[PDB]
């Protein structure tokens, strides 16, 4: 039995979950699921990131505290992460005791070990509200093109790049007044230190080629320090011995990840299983979930700050591309910018769960949500080759046999097909091929139908003296069903419930290789009914409003 630790990115706690983010939790909870299957010990962690000044801003426009904010945000997410029936085992807050402890505790390790660098910087400065403005936070006029109200360190007319201290006529975004330069220590990670040990990490073999690729890019401009403090007012936690000072959003973020696990250790008395996860000698595995644009973070500064501060380091990290509607990037104006709230209204969570898996793998490319194709997938796959399975022999049995299922295979061959590939599916899933598990599950889904078809129930139903015949089809048919939704267990949580509560039965991995032999099955109502573009249309006419 492996010890197994799994994360999903923390959302910031200044948004709504959106599609972006759920292919990211439906990813790692089908893996999750699977292993859980296996018998595995399974720890799925999360939590909101909830520091940072946009976030303290925010608050301070609502009029409500940061606190009240986050907590509003963090009950959201997690509603909306529970209606697509993410797994975790425990979902907290970067912002909490936990956190704050782990955070001091590695930031007094690193200093002690003498990866801790002071140093001044000069940054923009809002002498009116009397804050350090981050680059986003400064507008005024570009230098280039000399158009008006620009913000950042970049012009959206001509495109222009530069320093905000480059803009004509700086204003700060939140009083308006006039931004000044200003000087101020800051402390730095000297994450350079461990340039050796990460390129021997990277190099391991254990990483995405591709991610590995991108490693090497940044090894080749050369890593830097990494500024880890802000100056007050700021929403996070403050540094010992550094009153004024706080930790930058990024370096308690993923300590949040210990935090989150430190809080469950803790809600359930286990006194020795955060060390056992934790502790330099681990034994249980480490991973995370994460998406492309914070791979820097995770495979560099991380690993960097574990192995300074002491900590085992992950044993991988498992990287996704964006995600993308009929082939871009979701639109606001064209309404492909769906919430998952929104995607609820229209659709059940199995749906995308399905959608998401059948195009997911091992590698880092964007996945589609082509609508049309998602229909499309839905009907074909979920509800004309897996429910169908169930759903036309299933009335045979229950109104000519009392529900009750033969006494023996009808095909014991072609079952033994069915339970071989059990191997191979669940290496895929193990692997995190989902694209290729779902292809060969299918696959068997096909083999099934045609099985079926052959034997023509519809035909043999009809025919006097054959109703023998027609219980051992349609058993038949109904024991493939029960391994094809073992196998897609893991992808379809609720179709999964349904099919069990029809089935008698729960559905366990090693479970297929004992068939229903004079068993008995319940009735059941549409175990899942087809979708159409109208509902396609609605659902991207809410987004658009
Ligand atoms: C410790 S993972 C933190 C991830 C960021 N909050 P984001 O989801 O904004 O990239
Ligand atoms: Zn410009």
């Amino acid at each position: 039995a492996k010890k197994i630790l799994v994360t999903c990115a923390l959302p910031y706690a200044n948004g709504s979950i959106h599609l972006g983010h759920m292919l990211e939790h439906i990813q790692a909870d089908v893996w999750v699921r699977y292993q859980r299957m296996r018998g595995h010990e399974v720890n799925f962690i999360c939590a909101d990131d909830a520091h940072g000044t946009p976030i303290m801003l925010k608050a301070q426009q609502l009029g409500i505290t940061p606190e009240q904010m986050i907590g509003e945000m963090s009950q959201e997410h997690q509603t909306d992460f529970a209606g697509f029936n993410i797994s975790y085992d425990n979902y907290h807050s970067t912002h909490s005791e936990e956190n704050r402890q782990l955070s001091e505790l590695i930031y007094s390790r690193l200093k002690e070990n003498g990866f801790i660098k002071n140093r001044t910087i000069s940054q923009l400065y809002d002498p009116e509200k009397g804050m350090f403005l981050p680059d986003r936070f400064v507008k005024g006029t570009c230098p280039k093109c000399k158009s008006p109200d620009q913000y950042g360190d970049n012009c959206e007319v001509c495109g222009a790049t530069y320093s905000p201290t480059e803009l004509i006529e700086p204003k700060s975004v939140v009083s308006g007044a006039t931004p000044v330069m200003r000087d101020s220590e800051h402390f730095f990670f000297d994450l350079p230190s461990f340039s050796e040990m990460l390129q021997a990490w990277t190099r391991s073999g254990a990483l995405q080629e591709q991610v590995a690729n991108k490693m090497q890019e940044w090894f080749e401009s050369g890593l830097q320090q990494w500024d880890i403090s802000r100056d007050a007012p700021y929403f996070g936690f403050e540094i010992p011995n550094a009153p004024g000072k706080y930790f930058y959003v990024w370096l308690d973020a993923p300590i949040g990840y210990m935090g989150s696990f430190k809080n469950l250790c803790d809600k359930r008395g286990d006194s020795v299983s955060f060390d056992e996860y934790w502790k330099k000698d681990s034994t249980a595995e480490l991973y995370h979930f994460i998406g492309k644009d914070i791979v820097y973070f995770h495979s560099l500064f991380w690993p960097a700050m574990l192995e300074g501060s002491n900590f085992r380091k992950p044993s991988n990290l498992f990287v996704h591309g964006y995600v993308t509607v009929n082939g871009a990037k979701m639109s606001k104006s064209r309404g492909t910018f769906i919430k998952a709230s929104t995607w609820l209204n229209h659709f059940d969570a199995d749906s995308l769960r399905y959608y998401y898996t059948a195009k997911l793998s091992s590698r880092i490319d964007d996945i589609d949500l082509n609508l049309e194709d998602f229909v499309q997938r839905v009907n074909a796959d979920i509800v004309n080759k897996v429910v169908n399975l169930a759903s036309r022999n299933a009335g045979f049995i229950n109104k000519r046999f009392d529900g009750v299922l033969a006494s023996e295979l009808a095909d014991p061959q072609l079952y033994k097909t069915f339970t071989d590939a059990a191997e191979v599916i669940g290496e895929a899933w193990e692997s995190r091929e989902f694209g290729k598990a779902v292809r060969e599950i299918m696959a068997l889904a096909d083999l099934a139908n045609r099985y079926v078809d052959e034997q023509a129930p519809w035909v043999v139903a009809k025919q006097e003296g054959r109703d023998a015949d027609l219980q051992a089809i349609c058993s038949m048919g109904i024991n493939l069903f029960r391994v094809l939704m073992t196998y897609l267990k893991p992808v379809l949580p609720k179709l999964t419930e349904r099919a069990e509560a029809f089935l008698n039965t729960e559905l366990t991995w090693d479970g297929i290789q004992q068939p229903l032999l004079g068993h008995k099955v319940n009735p059941f109502k549409a175990l899942y009914n087809r979708i159409d573009m109208r509902q396609v249309e609605a659902l991207v006419e809410a987004s658009k409003e």
